[PDB]
DNA sequence: TCGACGGATCC
DNA sequence: GCTGATGCG
DNA sequence: GGATCCGTCGATCGCATCAGC
């Protein structure tokens, strides 16, 4: 079936009015993506902290566009070492950032341009683009390993500071998160090990799913679909895309979106607003 | 994701 | 410069 | 014993890069 996201609610639960506009978005080729007219839409969407996942674009190739972007003037980026167009990621804000770190902490996990970090007054923000368990599973092995090494370094982040994690953490947690579980239960991002990690991640840190507190009955809601079989258009698709918020945050969620119709990329922007 | 193929399983 | 592969999703 | 369910397989799209010449 198809899924019509319901309108942006801009209001706390308590009356307080959303104060912050965090938009997200895995755009599999920045320079791609461009072409494909996804700046404008982030023109139009006008968001104070954009963040961008799998860049496949080092700094020294970053397109001249992203110097037409005054309400975003900020941006911090994390290519890979080894790599070439392949993975990446970026975090642009309109305000400046107290302090800006990459990767989590562990050389093993630090090599691929995955993680950005950025602290602000009232909370702590981390955009990420986990590791895909790959065609066959051979990487689930190296994605347990990613998973255990980032729950732990997000748990001592919000032992500090409520936190916000953004981004494509390639996994669907449950059967309502993807439109063919019964025939993906072994296929990357739906495997029992990448499910029960989203489910520790939640339990341990602690996090709630922005998405399910606010719809936990709705079906149908997704961020990524592939390229082929004209999924898409069929709305086959994958919820992969996530704000995570610290409990505490709960109070201040005005609303978590998906925005189905921007187009782009093989995934969709998803948008949080919050009353802080 | 989807179709085509063989090989169970079902009342 | 073209064409069609690869790695990765 | 006609139908339907089952688990493999292969190919499919797109970006960025490379091989070859
Ligand atoms: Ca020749
Ligand atoms: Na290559």
């Amino acid at each position: 079936a198809l899924y019509e996201d319901p309108p942006d609610q801009k209001t706390s639960p308590s009356g307080k009015p959303a104060t912050l506009k965090i938009c997200s978005w895995n755009v599999d080729g920045l320079r791609a993506w461009i072409k494909k007219k996804g700046l404008d839409w982030v023109k139009e969407e006008a968001p104070d902290i954009l963040c961008l996942q799998e860049t496949k674009c080092s700094e020294n190739k970053l397109p001249a566009e992203l110097q037409e972007l005054p309400g975003l003037s900020h941006q911090y980026w994390s290519a890979p070492s080894d790599k070439e167009g392949y993975s990446g990621v970026g975090l642009l804000s309109r305000q400046a950032p107290l302090k800006v770190s990459y990767g989590i902490g562990d050389e093993e996990h630090d090599q691929e341009g995955r993680v950005i970090v950025a602290e602000f007054d009232s909370f702590v923000l981390v955009t990420a683009y986990v590791p895909n368990a790959g065609r066959g599973l051979v990487r689930l092995e190296y994605r347990q390993r990613w998973d255990e090494a980032f729950r732990k370094f997000l748990k001592g982040l919000a032992s500090r500071k409520p936190l916000v994690l953004c981004g494509d953490l390639n996994v669907a947690h449950e059967e309502i998160d993807l439109r063919n579980p019964k025939g993906n239960k072994k296929n990357a991002g739906f495997t029992p090990q990448e499910r029960q990690g989203f489910g520790e991640l939640l339990q341990a840190v602690p996090l709630a799913d922005s998405f399910r507190h606010l719809y936990p009955n709705t079906p149908y809601a997704y961020t990524f679909w592939t390229y082929m079989m004209n999924a898409r258009s069929k709305n086959v698709g994958w919820r992969l895309d996530y704000f995570l918020l610290s409990h505490s945050l709960l109070p201040a969620l005005c609303d978590s979106k998906i925005r189905s119709k921007a187009l782009g990329s093989d995934h969709c922007p998803i948008t949080l607003y919050l009353a802080l």
